[PDB]
């Protein structure tokens, strides 16, 4: 859409009142302007037809309850976008600035989210399970960064490889979430899992196996289902990357923790240097262990941190 830039405000997901970049051109449209090539939310209309129609309103004013996953899923790919911007200064997840899509109400009690390889898809939830996906700053940014993945590693959606995808994209949602400092924790998905439950996620990062998941190397899923367990063996990463961050004893392995700022940069750059379509837990170790030392040094605390992480999962 050609037009003038103006901000519009909305309520979210979760009833919170925030202010959105809008486009207007007769109507007001869901697309800003102010962040590379644009961000752009669509309406799917409870279909499965994508990307659906730009998102339109008449008055600039989002407080609708059909409006509510749209609000959140605009604002959040634009936190997302400003902390790959800002902190690992990447533009876009192509690394051009590339238009970042959004399509809502796909489907029909549609209780996932997901990044097609073109575009990012939210259900709304059966209203039991989950509400709508996009109220979850982690979810968006989970979603978003398997766009990045895709464009720099190319981390095949299965087996060892896989599972290292769905950690990265674990791990930068929760970077994303305390960037934000929206009630910030080490949990997947809390914010729209399960309305009448409380205190649960859809994952742990600090106790992945509160849920059954992994939590050592060898407790690794061997079977078929999952594509190979890719969101079940990520467990094992996702706790590497928690010690390294904030430390701990685990499975008498003891972690000095260096915090989230560098947890960031380390799997940024072994992400974005290292990291091949077809590396395996063991590949990975290799390439943290080899980013750490090109920003800290061989002989950093550093460095030492990231070996008795992965020691501590039994990466190694
Ligand atoms: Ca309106
Ligand atoms: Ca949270
Ligand atoms: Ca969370
Ligand atoms: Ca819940
Ligand atoms: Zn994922």
């Amino acid at each position: 859409i050609t037009g003038t830039s103006t901000v519009g405000v909305g309520r979210g997901v979760l009833g919170d009142q925030k202010n959105i970049n809008t486009t207007y051109s007769t109507y007001y449209y869901l697309q800003d302007n102010t962040r590379g090539d644009g961000i752009f939310t669509y309406d799917a209309k409870y279909r499965t037809t994508l990307p659906g129609s730009l998102w339109a309103d008449a008055d600039n004013q989002f407080f609708a309850s059909y409006d509510a996953p749209a609000v959140d899923a605009h604002y959040y790919a634009g936190v997302t976008y400003d902390y790959y911007k800002n902190v690992h200064n990447r533009l876009s997840y192509d690394g051009n600035n590339a238009a970042i899509r959004s399509s809502v109400h796909y489907s029909q009690g549609y209780n996932n989210a997901f990044w097609n390889g073109s575009e990012m898809v939210y259900g709304d939830g059966d209203g039991q399970t989950f509400i709508p996906l996009s109220g979850g700053i982690d979810v968006v940014a989970h979603e978003l960064t398997h766009a990045v993945t895709d464009y720099t590693a190319g981390l095949i959606y299965q087996n060892e490889s896989g599972a290292i995808n769905e950690a990265i994209s674990d791990i930068f949602g929760t970077l994303v979430e305390f960037y934000a400092n929206k009630n910030p924790d080490w949990e997947i998905g809390e914010d729209v899992y399960t309305p009448g439950i409380s205190g649960d996620s859809l994952r742990s990062m600090s106790d992945p196996a509160k849920y059954g998941d992994p939590d050592h190397y060898s407790k690794r899923y061997t079977g078929t289902q999952d594509n190979g367990g890719v969101h079940i063996n990520s467990g094992i990463i996702n706790k590497a990357a928690y010690l390294i961050s904030q430390g701990g004893t685990h499975y008498g392995v003891s972690v000095v923790g260096i915090g989230r700022d560098k947890l960031g940069k380390i799997f940024y750059r072994a992400l974005t240097q290292y990291l091949t379509p077809t590396s395996n837990f063991s590949q990975l170790r290799a390439a943290a262990v080899q980013s750490a030392t090109d920003l800290y040094g061989s002989t950093s605390q550093e460095v030492a941190s990231v070996k008795q992480a992965f020691d501590a999962v039994g990466v190694k």
